[PDB]
DNA sequence: GGATCTCGACGCTCTCC
DNA sequence: GGATCTCGACGCTTCC
């Protein structure tokens, strides 16, 4: 059966739920699938929930814990994620406890007592997967509690870590199949944002589950404005453009700038600091003292903007982030979605602005070279950046394979422009003439060298007679080349050097389609 | 007495005058000083009229001719200027005639008869000064005509040719003093646009005149919009900027582009032709078949724009010229006014746009090297181009030294900006450090070489340690250097070479003011 | 002679969690 | 190894 059959407040516990939500959580209504998922679990069945980060996954097992006798067991990989939740629960007045590596002997003793203590009001217990695999004592207390009917529910946070596809895999997550083996009458809930069908199918196996429901929540964050701008070639002009946003539409408001590297973050920070902006830097190499200093001042609005690498992400819940700017594109849609989704967690209007620069492809391509589908994921991101008609949300839904309602909340929906299919085939033929000549000369072309030759610039040996670039601006040429790349008419060829991975372009796999002289390459342009 | 005493329709001829204006000339009212000058001449007194070209000087002696017995004599240096007039008079039904070098025996015979024929209705005769000095026959007919009271008025066009200061001097204009000597009761009128007090003071002697009235018309053309834009470094970008005007604000309308040289003119023409514009080139070297070809089609609106050197100017009277663009600056304020003054001769709104480019100073500077006060005139032009606050009309009036009312009809009057005095002294000290070094190295610096060094570019020998240019754009640096030049803190130095005169910059006469370490150089900037 | 071009040339910096 | 920098190389390019 489907979720719709569970969007119902028909159940013997619908009163107890609407009530706990409204008064214990102080929430007024259910977000999508939240009602449905609680019903399934209250119905004591197995369910997987796929829902964006910050979407409110936590509610869906914390609330059941409270509508039952005893506790709900919660499996969670990081101590910080657990501490995140318990603060919230302590503040709500809910009895929750967790256990650690560094947990106090007094605290462990008390927990053990509470689990079998029939009088315990402790309703949620958080533990790491190590505790399941490497504690005989804890397993025995769980067994006693299960037998005393005080233990009716299992929550597994971040269930994707089970799989060898799941880009956060953890060995200890493989032992967790023991739970439904030992506790078949304890219902299990699995939670994640990052769920491929074959990662869920595997977690379902690892955990020794069947049958199972799978509920997938939509990606959409309706208050978010999505825009892609051209990234300026000049780095000081790029800075000047930014300060004008922060001091114009975003004056006084909190926000984030995401950068490609740690150096990018340090440079841009300084640059903004000099121009008046209260900006702070966050990357992995940072002394963790400084990692914390920055979060504190930013969450407290002393700093207006954090300039950071992807290392700034885990456990960010600040609600009034009004803008997220991407100084460079992310490695993937999944990272972008995830990186930009930290904006507007107060559900009020917020801006998400990505600066697309040709050069950035190759810095990233080179970097994710060791990733199986690193390149494939990058090229998908580039194609987003290249799109000028399609609604930005329409493009995201294609990625999640979701049944795609924007209401002018992305740059392309606000355009009044028309479009048409421009035939750019000859530019490609022309560029392949250049590359063909280069190998006949045993010459390697960086993307820079190709463009120069096309423009009739660069080393004269690398130029091809009768090839004239059009009098289009450079950024248009960059877009035409990016196009052939991702279309694989061209391809990257990496070279590994003493210190760096660098990218070169070559005739790609699809160049043989041009053997058809009637072949047509078209690109959408404004009318 | 002054012109005001003559701005009056009190006279025995005024009724006849107003009537001839409206019903013969088809004109409704008098332009400034037109009334005053006619009155003086009708009263049989001597008057010099100084009035902008196209202001209507011709009316002021043609109309009296008709309000008098017999004919008015007109002295005119070019056959084209005479023919210009005669076409117009023929079109008005006025009996006018002229005499020439290539004049027919039949035509000469008939004229002599009309002059003494008491019944003649021939009211205007045009001749060259050659005719006065080198024709015994014509002078005798004049004498006979003067004695028969059929010859009451003398007009001398372009009276400035008399003087050794008037930049169109003609030797034959020195013989013309015989006229008031022989014909003291014929009144004389002198017309010119280009009149200095010492050119007037000289013509009054040559012509054997005293006393005399001098009426000076104001330069002002209330319908003209005056703007200075920055000229782009890229010449293809400069073309692109122009086409957007021509196809934008000036779509369908007639105009002129003025260029420094013939090559500039040929190039820009081709450049525009390729981009759809019906543009035509006019310079002195052109075969006169093509000189003529271009005027016909332009006047007939087949050509939208003439792209020309100063060679396109003498005898232009097209009324619906809606824009004049200066591709490069003129040699002098006097040339600019006159060149730009060809716009909007229908008195309806018209645009006058000058593209100021640093390099052009020196292209122009080098060429007028042989002119006494060429440079001084250029620097006056540069100082106009450099002004960002003052009303464009205010700056011009200072040049004609006239008692200066723009009504937002110049770019600077339309600005809402404020301004301030920026101290740029250290920049001068820094550039003088570079030049001192250059001469200590027996190196000559072109202006290009100076900027590069200042910018930390160019040949490394030519750079000075601890001299950092500011991070201002190049065009701003160009302006700072232009500023010191005309202020003579810097000066030009010309070198004569096989084929060309080239300019170098050197420390100028005013650099000794910086011996004062408290000395201050300031430049006006926007706030 | 000034000025754009082209060639080897020497000078730096070398990607996330 | 890829851009930037720096150099002498030869070839080309003043109104009415
Ligand atoms: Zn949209
Ligand atoms: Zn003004």
């Amino acid at each position: 059966s489907s979720p719709a059959a569970w969007n119902k407040e028909d159940f013997p516990w619908s009163g107890k739920v609407k009530d706990i939500l409204q008064n214990v959580f102080k929430l007024e209504k259910f977000r999508p699938l939240q009602l449905e998922t609680i019903n399934v679990t209250m119905a004591g069945k197995e369910v997987f929930l796929v829902m964006p980060t910050g979407g409110g996954k936590s509610l869906c097992y914390q609330l059941p814990a409270l509508c039952s006798d005893g506790f709900t067991l919660v499996i969670c990989p990081l101590i910080s994620l657990m501490e995140d939740q318990l603060m919230v629960l302590k503040q709500l007045g809910i009895s929750a406890t967790m256990l650690n590596a560094s947990s106090s002997k007094e605290h462990v003793k008390w927990v053990h007592a509470e689990m079998v203590n029939k009088n315990s009001e402790l309703k949620l217990i958080y533990v790491t997967p190590e505790k399941i695999a490497k504690s005989k004592m804890f397993m025995s207390r769980l067994e006693k509690a299960y037998e005393a009917r005080r233990f009716t529910r299992i929550a597994v946070d971040e269930v994707h870590c089970c799989s060898q596809w799941g880009h956060d895999f953890r060995p200890d997550y493989k032992a967790l199949g023991i739970l439904k083996r030992q506790f078949p009458n304890a219902s299990l809930i699995g939670l994640t944002a990052t769920a491929t069908n074959h990662v869920l199918t595997d977690a379902q196996k690892i955990l020794c589950i069947e049958k199972c429901f799978t509920f997938t929540a939509s990606f959409n964050r309706p208050n978010l404005y999505y825009e892609v701008r051209q990234k300026p070639s000049n780095t000081e002009d790029f800075i000047e453009d930014i300060v004008k946003l922060i001091n114009g539409r975003y004056k006084g408001q909190s926000g984030i700038i995401y950068c490609f590297s740690q150096k990018d973050s340090e440079q841009v920070t300084v640059s903004l600091q000099n121009l008046g902006i209260h900006a702070g830097a966050y990357h992995a190499n940072l002394e963790p003292e400084d990692k914390t200093t920055v979060h504190r001042k930013w969450s407290a609005n002393e700093i207006q903007v954090v300039v950071a690498t992807v290392a700034f992400g885990m456990g960010i819940d600040k609600p009034d982030v009004r803008f997220v700017i991407h100084h460079s594109m992310s490695k993937s849609m999944e990272n972008y979605y995830q990186e930009s989704g930290r904006a507007g967690r107060d559900d009020m209007k917020a801006d998400c602005i990505l600066y697309y620069g040709f050069g950035d492809i190759f810095r990233i391509s080179s970097m994710v070279v060791m990733e199986n589908v690193g390149q494939q994921k990058l090229y998908e991101m580039v194609s987003y950046c290249q799109n000028i008609s399609k609604c930005r949300r329409v493009l995201m839904a294609q990625h999640f394979d979701e049944v795609w309602a924007c209401n002018k909340m992305c740059d392309n929906c606000c355009k009044d422009s028309a479009f048409e299919r421009k035939n750019i085939t000859e530019y490609c033929r022309d560029l392949i003439k250049i590359l063909k000549q280069a190998e006949e000369l045993n010459e390697k072309l960086t993307p820079l060298k190709l463009i120069d030759s096309w423009m009739g610039k660069g080393a004269a040996k690398l130029r091809v007679a009768g090839v004239v670039a059009p009098t289009l601006p450079r950024e248009d040429l960059e877009k035409i080349i990016a196009h052939f790349l991702i279309q694989q008419y061209l391809k990257e060829d990496y070279s590994f050097t003493a210190y760096a991975t660098i990218s070169y372009l070559k005739i790609g796999p699809k160049a043989n389609l041009l053997n058809n002289e009637a072949h047509a390459i078209t690109m959408q342009v404004t009318k």
